C-alpha cells in the first residue's frame, strides 16, 4: 500500500465540477485524452484519465507524476495538477495547439532540414533528462507532441525511470519493442543511452514512414532487434551522408561509443535544421489527411 503516496500527491476538489467540455483527443494503453475548459480561468487544458486497476505496478504512476512535475523544461510537455476521482487518476497539463509526429510521419514526406529540427529539440529534451537522472524509454513518435506555434515536446511519462550514482543501469524489459534498444531486447544492464537508439529510430520514422520490422509482429520484432543490430534502410541512398553518419551515431551496438545526446547536439547534421515555423506546413497537413481518421 504504497496508494498512500499517490493520493497525498493528488490535489483535492471536484475535477468534473473544476473542468467543463470534455472532448476526446487521443488514447493509448497509458489511457484516454480529453480536451476540457476550465470553470475558472477558462484555460482549456488537457487531462489524461488512467484507470488504476490496469497499472499493477503503481510506483510508475507516482514516478510518473514526480517526474514531470521535478524537470519543467520547454521541449517537455507542462504538468499542471492532478485529482483522483473513483477508481481513476486524473492528470492535467497544458493543452497545445497541434498534433502527434505519428500523423505526420504516416502521412507526409517530412525533409531533411524539417527531421533535423525535430531531432534538435527531442535531444536537447533527453539531454536535459539525463543529466538531471532521468531515463525515459518510450521514445516514439506517437510520443511527441508538435505545436501548431511550431513547438516540439516530449509527452508520456509513464515507463520513466531515475537513476543514481550507486544504481546508475537499469534491468527492466521496458518500452515499446519496434523502438527498443538491442541492451534492452537482451536483457543487459542499460543507461541513457537507450533513448538515443530509440530517437534513431524515430529519424527512420520521420524518413521511411515507419520503424523497422512493424509489418512483423511484436515478438519477431524483438528477435530481429536481437539478431540484426543496427537496423538497415529500405533505400538509404536517399539520404545524405551527415545524416546517414547521424543515424549510425544513434544506433550504434556499441553502447561506449553510440552518441549522448550532448554530444550528438554538436553532429553537423543538425545544422541544416530548418527554423520550427517550417514544421507547421507539416501539421496542417496531418490534421488534413486524418479529417476522417
Ligand atoms: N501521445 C502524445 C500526447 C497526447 C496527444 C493527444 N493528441 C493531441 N492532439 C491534438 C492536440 C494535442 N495537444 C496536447 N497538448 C498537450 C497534451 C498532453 F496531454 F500531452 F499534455 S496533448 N494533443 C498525442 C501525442
Amino acid at each position: 500500500e504504497i496508494l498512500e503516496k499517490l493520493r497525498s500527491i493528488v490535489s483535492v476538489g471536484d475535477p468534473k465540477k473544476k473542468y467543463t467540455r470534455f472532448e476526446k483527443i487521443g488514447q493509448g494503453a497509458s489511457g484516454t485524452v480529453y480536451t476540457a475548459m476550465d470553470v475558472a480561468t477558462g484555460q482549456e487544458v488537457a487531462i489524461k484519465q488512467m484507470n488504476l486497476q490496469q497499472q499493477p505496478k503503481k510506483e510508475l504512476i507516482i514516478n510518473e507524476i514526480l517526474v514531470m512535475r521535478e524537470n519543467k523544461n520547454p521541449n517537455i510537455v507542462n504538468y499542471l495538477d492532478s485529482y483522483l476521482v473513483g477508481d481513476e487518476l486524473w492528470v492535467v497539463m497544458e493543452y497545445l495547439a497541434g498534433g502527434s509526429l505519428t500523423d505526420v510521419v504516416t502521412e507526409t514526406c517530412m525533409d531533411e532540414g524539417q527531421i533535423a529540427a525535430v531531432c534538435r529539440e527531442c535531444l536537447q529534451a533527453l539531454e536535459f533528462l539525463h543529466s538531471n537522472q532521468v531515463i525515459h524509454r518510450n521514445i516514439k513518435s506517437d510520443n511527441i507532441l508538435l505545436g501548431m506555434d511550431g513547438s516540439v515536446k516530449l509527452t508520456d511519462f509513464g515507463f520513466c525511470a531515475q537513476i543514481t550514482p550507486e544504481q546508475s543501469k537499469r534491468s527492466e524489459m521496458v518500452g515499446t519493442p519496434y523502438w527498443m534498444a538491442p541492451e534492452v531486447v537482451t536483457r543487459k544492464a542499460y543507461g541513457p543511452k537507450v533513448d538515443i537508439w530509440s530517437l534513431g529510430i524515430m529519424a527512420i520514422e520521420m524518413i521511411e514512414g515507419e520503424p523497422p520490422y512493424l509489418n512483423e509482429n511484436p515478438l519477431r520484432a524483438l528477435y530481429l532487434i536481437a539478431t540484426n543490430g543496427t537496423p538497415e534502410l529500405q533505400n538509404p541512398e536517399k539520404l545524405s551522408a551527415i545524416f546517414r553518419d547521424f543515424l549510425n551515431r544513434c544506433l550504434e551496438m556499441d553502447v561506449e561509443k553510440r552518441g549522448s545526446a550532448k554530444e550528438l547536439l554538436q553532429h553537423q547534421f543538425l545544422k541544416i535544421a530548418k527554423p520550427l515555423s517550417s514544421l507547421t506546413p507539416l501539421i496542417a497537413a496531418a490534421k488534413e489527411a486524418t479529417k476522417n481518421n
